[PDB]
């Protein structure tokens, strides 16, 4: 476990995000200017939860294509057995596409990037979840607030989807080992980077996980009706 080495699973694991992010930063921050009208946004109102259903569910499938694709790439993972990588993924999928969803969260102004656009969470009025989008903004805005990087982002979803503790791991010592060399990748760059201090400050990982079993509850009945 050389310190070289170190440096080469984090440069590894950023490069694997980077390439799998799905959506490039620059042209988020960029597209903030363009907002919803309120016209607009009546009509994403009007539409029916099933319509709005269908858009996310697609949107959704889309992304986590996009993690299966990360996961892929970060060291390790594809030696594991095909079971403990089924896994990790259903059990890890969803949160790592929370978590990179904060990246279309603009936090000034309390809207969230959506097909070609940014809007607030009236947007969403139609699926009637409203108490659950509320707390994905809200978690959002509170990895927004923190400065969340690129890179921050990259190493902690790796250690979402690379958790030892999830039911139905069969070789789990070959994954503890992967979580333990990530977490030890991912705290020697924090501190290079001086923001070790975020830590504290982060949303408990079983908040990750009360947040993601409240929306995935909600899938299991969106489907099929
Ligand atoms: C807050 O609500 C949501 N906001 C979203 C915001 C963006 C996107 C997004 O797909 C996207 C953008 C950037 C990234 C990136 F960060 F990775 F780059 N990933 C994905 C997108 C938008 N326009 C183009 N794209 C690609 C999907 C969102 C979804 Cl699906 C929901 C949502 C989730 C669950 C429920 S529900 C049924 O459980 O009630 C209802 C709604």
């Amino acid at each position: 476990a050389s310190l070289t080495e170190i440096e080469h699973l984090v440069q590894s694991v950023c490069k694997s995000y980077r390439e799998t992010c799905q959506l490039r930063l620059e042209d988020l921050l960029r597209q903030r200017s363009n907002i919803f009208s309120r016209e607009e946004v009546t009509g994403y109102q009007r539409k029916s939860m099933w319509e709005m259903w269908e858009r996310c569910a697609h949107h959704l499938t889309e992304a986590i294509q996009y993690v299966v694709e990360f996961a892929k790439r970060l060291s390790g993972f594809m030696e594991l057995c095909q079971n403990d990588q089924i896994v990790l993924l259903k059990a890890g999928a969803m949160e790592v596409v929370l978590v990179r969803m904060c990246r279309a969260y603009n936090a000034d102004n309390r809207t969230v990037f959506f097909e070609g656009k940014y809007g607030g969470m009236e947007l969403f009025r139609a699926l009637g979840c409203s108490e659950l989008i509320s707390s994905i903004f809200d978690f959002s805005h509170s990895l927004s607030a923190l400065h969340f990087s690129e890179d921050e982002i990259a190493l902690y979803t790796a250690l979402v989807l690379i958790n030892a503790h999830r039911p139905g791991l069969q070789e789990k010592r070959k994954v503890e080992q992967l979580q333990y060399n990530l977490e030890l990748a991912f705290h020697h760059h924090l501190c290079k980077t001086h923001r070790q201090s975020i830590l504290a400050k982060l949303p408990p990982k079983g908040k990750l996980r009360s947040l993601c079993s409240q929306h995935v509850e909600r899938l299991q009945i969106f489907q099929h009706l």
